[PDB]
């Protein structure tokens, strides 16, 4: 049994052994600084601390049940799982994340909780949680900026249990920069301790800076280092935001972008205001009704054969409704669905006039087609979504009366959104299929001469 | 009768519904912590509030009656408005926002405004009004400021509405950090209470922090929240500020690099100081005068149908005028049209020399060309725009005399802006239109043999 | 005689009228508030303003004299100049900056040169002038740094302004948040007082806000608001200065990118580690020698005309140089130059090898080449900038021995920088010249038979 | 013997001579500032200065022997590797660097450093170092970091020592502004001097501000340019971290650009919620297995010759192991290798099922196909990589039986990145081979007729 690092399962794990991880980083530091909150909760400690051992062996045997892929299928040989896992760095931190210095409690007493520093060394599994999540969320700025403020409360706490640190290496109220003295009644409480450290943290890291002044050299040495780390962290926090903020509106930018360009062509080029209006009309409907993609441009990224699956998703049963390709065989009707083009219109744009050049076939998707007269006004069929026209214009039929021309005035009762099929494409995608193509033109033959 | 949701009715509605939401939102919760402003203007906000739930309630009606786009068409059936409607997640949040809980009033008190928290639920229309507004009006970036702000000053105003609460829950006075005692004369004023509370508030969340320490716990954790809250708001402000300035000089940054890798060819390969200061003083050309954006690669984003209606709206009169053109039916001038290339040359540029290959046909539009002789000071003629030449150049002319060759040393006085119509593309545009073709060519045999 | 406004004059009058543009924008809102300053050096106020209206007057004879762009040329005919300055509304702003309010000196009295505020509406000329110098300086970014600096010191100027006015409104020493008492030896000094003033406004638009507290309530309220203007200040100085940042390093950004994309592909395709190194070595030399820009797609932003005037300045001498082009007409040369393809080789690189397909012909710019025996090592000829090779294997003569294969080994000794002509290039450049086919392929006949 | 500027030794001696430059920029600034500094450890100044002056002349001589490229080919002869440094502006700033001003020390005395600020002129060897670590780097933006770091704290040490020299100027302890007097026991000190300096640089420059305030005027004038100096120092800092965030996700930000767009499309075009899920699948496996770029995309900014050379590395050996082109000349198999379609796959998908067209040759890299019956489930054969099938189909056989047609089911076992040569490709390698293409043709005959 092998878990696929891309499913369900390897992301809870993620979260399972992400907490650990994080009680670790955040408290691990707490209880080595903060003296009372390690020796008053002792038995506290040692059921998390142990827990979290447990988990992190859960964890490493986990990264031997993992499976990579290799030629293209997921490895799932436990001889092979386990020398990837040992021959990585990662087996290399594991092992050095649950060295036993829990032993060291006998040594140095229960006042040493540093010693488990050493399981901060699996913060790989907290990451990569974080950029599991990110990759799978469907807030990803939300979680974005959940992340980057757990990164800077976690950064916090630590500068605050360091000042604490500091304070108490310099002697608890020995100058008026270091934490007060610890046998007040309200400065020697572990609620204050902590609270006033991470306040002078957050005051330090922020550059606020209303904190006592450094009275000794380390002092200011200490107070000049943390104030750089917190303009460091402070222009990190507005560049992730910032970032965040270029890509969430990078797509309103560029199509923006495209219609400034748009305007600057037509105010030069003098276009009429009527079109120029027309033109704004139709940015602000792509961009209202979320079609601002072009899509061509976007199936582009896709493989050609997922790209082949999703056109005759969206496109065969139309294109088998036709009536000249109903009984022609699957890989025709695939490389002519392969070969739609999309023409969306506006309402009132004619389709077709009677006497344009009718080169192209048009099936309507999500649209109303109107049949008109020559006054524009009069709708003889009213061509719904599914339907189609001009499906003989595209064939090369001998002997053809009326041809190359369109007989119908074809109007968009609006925002029709028509897939085209041209004759150059219906010839190219019948090059290799020789009985389809005259088939398909005995076929239009037959409907002509009806 | 149905509100197009892309038309002028429906944004004037949406800033009729941002009004009471912005009064909710900014207000609610100010009479709710600053208890002397309710209790003062009991009458205003009773006047106010009940103005706003009719018109929250007119806001559903207006949803109610607001046409969703289907098939293209607007959706103005009742029955499928008020469906789609009742079946939406704001449909939900709107009868929340209405559901009556001033009916507390009567258990709770005139002092509990609390209530109406759930109006703030009509938060929907204040964000699409915005969102509209960006898309809409002719100053994205100055209204994009402006929503910036407001947005920063409703949380500054609601922060300053938590510290008075904060203050009040503790104490008024009990310690140096809350708002001090309200039996003041002077810090008893309500006037003051919400000044000082803003100011508090801008100290504390613009990172300041000139404000009196905290001296409880809690006030310690608050004013830690607070300070992180205030550093994410102004990375939130920066991020957007920079990524406007990012996208307000974003042309003039892409103009920049094409300049800048065109000057590194340049100098690479050596191109001599002329014609090196002719390419810096076209492209100073091109930026002064609004012209940067490829016409080719603009209209690109246009669909088929509209950027038809450009090409033709910008040149089928000019090309009508043309004397070959002069009687040819309309779908091969529209299709001639779409097949314009523009070309812009620069003073004393020649676009054609004696003996240079006619292979194409131009079209002056916004430019003085002049005709002159092989010494290249004297102008036989000066075409101007409108006008045209080598329109016989671009034909398949059986038995011609002069071919193939310009006849004329065609200059430009300066910024011409041609558009060309080549053979190749007169021939792809013919071979739709035969008749077109032959009597295109018997009328450049006429032309020739006069 | 009409002033150019892309010309050196015009750029030299921009800056001359911007010097008092600079003036009434930083001195009136300073006399107007420090009313000593205005008080004690009247004279020189006095010779200044109305040097700064005569400087306006001439801006607007200047303006009339501004010739714009019509038709490509330059309008220089007096009335129509006049006619689009008298239009436009900068014509309206100069005549309410030119409205002499200096006559309210009488009525109003010597300490209100508020006046003269009028005079600020000539701002266009300002922001024109640094607009203009940012796209003609060849220190963009620095001018960019000393824009903004410009434009904040401006800020904060005019906020100390504000500051000492609002201090003298409420009366100054009159609370501890004013400026003191102006009676005091220290404080009463002009020089105090503009300088405490600025270091307020610099604490206050900085967000530092080292200054005394408000004490009254429109002092909080405009210590907020000024709070508020400095957090958009300084998110605009960084979105500025991060905007300008990326700009600079956006083509190293984009080149990182192209090398981290091949190396992802590299490491994925396996990729010998010597290709490998072969690669990045090839990055390496490309951004070293500033030619990391594709050739083909920097001339892509020229025009037409312009790109080939560039190509044929960069290659029509080399060509010409050529055995078989010495003596061909110069259209067909210009065709050809046109169609020169760059193709740059590493040190070791074989270009052609005996047996190879000779379809192009080389020639060799900012290079050396050597022609080298099957062993690889011994050069028999040395090819340097200018020679050439292949000019045969590109023509199709009747009756080729040995065509269609190189019959040299070709290796380039270093970063050879061929530019090549393909056979398919030449025969669609020698479509429109048939009896320079038929010369070239007669020549290369006589050359082969020799 | 000549240094080749692209070298390990070039950059080696980049950081020597960093390293002196480093010592003055931090140095003289700091003893000539801090007085005891300089008298207190003159002989260790003396020594430092002295081997600095030494890595200067030599960091000469090395710019006399490094090599510059001209014709590709590095220029190793002394005559013009000494005219193009001495004809450089980097010789006359080496020069005045080198000028012996330590001369002075005998008429201004031990006390003035400042005569050696001429020694910070070699700059451009410490910013060429950094230029260049930046391009070499495995951890670009890690060192990006650490040298942001280092000029902030170089500009802040500077700052530090123009304040203690501005306190010396004005006096110690004269104002409480000033630095504090230096006769005191504590503040007299050398260590505590530099440290408090270094504190009041900190909080200027990054606008914490928590310095005694000025008190003369000079000092308020200080105090505001050091605060805006340090304004637009924390916005480098942001802009640099941004746009280093910026690069960071720049990728990732693209490839989620691409996500949307495809999900935009999808749920506009309401592709069915499987395909949709396949969609999402694959996107993730691109992502997760460091396949987002696209092959043709990224090879084409390889040059012909290196992307040539790639492609052979890649592809050359498999290509051999096809039986058709096994004895085939080695032109014809780079031209064919050059045309190779990379095609990937997912689990489950059909490469060919039994009735497809035939028209493309595939050969397997990193994958698993298994020929497969009409059920779809029951394995034939499993084909692994380097393996291949289709090779007959892109043979124009004459008399071929079966032809055009797959006549296997070949399915994705999962992942296959297949290889694809299709027909078209084939023939047009072949135009410039006819002896292959007749070898080939009759070699499928041989394999058809068996
Ligand atoms: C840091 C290096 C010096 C640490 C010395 C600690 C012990 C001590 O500071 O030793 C001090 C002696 O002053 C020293 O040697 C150091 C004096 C100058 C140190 C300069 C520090 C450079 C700061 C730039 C760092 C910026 C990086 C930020 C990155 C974002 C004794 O300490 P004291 O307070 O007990 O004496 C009671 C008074
Ligand atoms: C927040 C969680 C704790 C709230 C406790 C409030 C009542 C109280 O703070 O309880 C306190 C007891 O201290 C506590 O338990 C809490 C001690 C430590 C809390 C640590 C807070 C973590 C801060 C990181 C948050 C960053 C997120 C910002 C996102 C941008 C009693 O309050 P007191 O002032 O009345 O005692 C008079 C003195
Ligand atoms: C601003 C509107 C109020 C101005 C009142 C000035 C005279 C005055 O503040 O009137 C005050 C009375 O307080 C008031 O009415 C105003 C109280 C509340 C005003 C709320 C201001 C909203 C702030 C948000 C602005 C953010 C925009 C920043 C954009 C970047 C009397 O003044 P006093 O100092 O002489 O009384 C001696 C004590
Ligand atoms: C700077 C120009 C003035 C320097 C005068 C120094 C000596 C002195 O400030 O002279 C002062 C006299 O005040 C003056 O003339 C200057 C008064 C106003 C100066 C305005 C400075 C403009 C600031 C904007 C700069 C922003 C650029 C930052 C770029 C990021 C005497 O000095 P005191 O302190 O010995 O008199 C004891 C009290
Ligand atoms: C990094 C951040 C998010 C985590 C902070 C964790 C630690 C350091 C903090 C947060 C919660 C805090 C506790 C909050 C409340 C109490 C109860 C009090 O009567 C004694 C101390 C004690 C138990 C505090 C000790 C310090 C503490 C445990
Ligand atoms: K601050
Ligand atoms: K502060
Ligand atoms: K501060």
């Amino acid at each position: 049994v092998v878990i696929d690092p891309s499913g369900n399962t390897y992301y809870n794990w993620l979260f399972c052994i992400t907490l650990p991880v994080m009680y670790n980083w955040t408290m691990v530091i707490a209880r080595a600084c903060f003296d009372e909150l390690q020796s008053d909760y002792l038995e506290y400690w040692l059921i998390l601390d142990y827990v979290s051992d447990i988990v992190y062996l859960i964890d490493m045997f986990v990264r031997t049940r993992t499976g990579y892929l290799e030629q293209g299928l997921l490895v799932k040989e436990e001889l092979k799982l386990i020398n990837k896992y040992k021959s990585n760095l990662q087996f290399k931190l594991d092992v050095l994340s649950l060295i036993p210095t829990d032993l060291l409690y006998f040594k140095l007493g229960w006042n040493y909780p540093e010693i488990r520093l050493n399981r901060l060394l699996r913060f790989s599994r907290m990451f990569e949680f974080f950029q599991r999540t990110e990759t799978r969320t469907n807030y990803p700025n939300i979680f974005r900026i959940s992340n980057l403020v757990m990164y800077i409360v976690i950064i916090i706490h630590w500068n605050a249990c360091v000042f604490y640190s500091i304070s108490k290496a310099i002697g608890f109220g020995n100058d008026t920069w270091v934490y007060p003295d610890i046998n007040d009644p309200e400065f020697g409480r572990l609620a204050r301790k902590y609270v006033y450290s991470l306040y002078w943290s957050t005051l330090t890291l922020t550059t606020i800076g209303e904190t006592p002044p450094p009275v000794r050299d380390s002092e200011y040495v200490f107070v000049v280092v943390d104030f750089l780390i917190g303009v460091l962290i402070f222009a990190t926090i507005v560049g992730n935001i910032g970032s965040m903020i270029s890509n969430m509106n990078a797509a309103r930018a560029e199509f923006q972008a495209r219609i400034d360009a748009i305007k600057q062509y037509m105010h030069f080029r003098n276009v009429s205001k009527d079109m120029e209006k027309r033109v704004i009309k139709w940015f602000d409907y792509l961009w209202t009704n979320k079609k601002t993609v072009d899509e061509k441009e976007v199936l582009k990224y896709l493989p050609d054969k997922l790209r082949a699956e999703i056109a005759i998703n969206v496109h065969l049963d139309t294109l088998k409704k036709v009536r000249i390709f109903a009984d022609c065989e699957a890989g025709l009707l695939v490389e002519l669905v392969l070969k739609l083009q999309p023409q969306v219109y506006s309402p009132g744009d004619y389709i077709c006039k009677k006497g344009d050049i009718g080169r192209e076939m048009y099936i309507i998707k999500e649209g109303k087609l109107a049949v008109v007269a020559d006054d524009g006004v009069t709708q003889f069929v009213v061509l719904s979504d599914g339907s189609y026209f001009g499906e003989i214009s595209i064939l090369n039929i001998k002997g053809s009366k009326a041809g190359n021309r369109r007989t119908a005035n074809i109007k968009s009762i609006g925002y029709s959104d028509l897939f085209c099929l041209s004759k150059d494409d219906l010839m190219e995608a019948l090059t290799e299929y020789p009985d389809a193509k005259t088939m398909l033109e005995e076929k239009g033959k037959q409907i002509l001469m009806k």
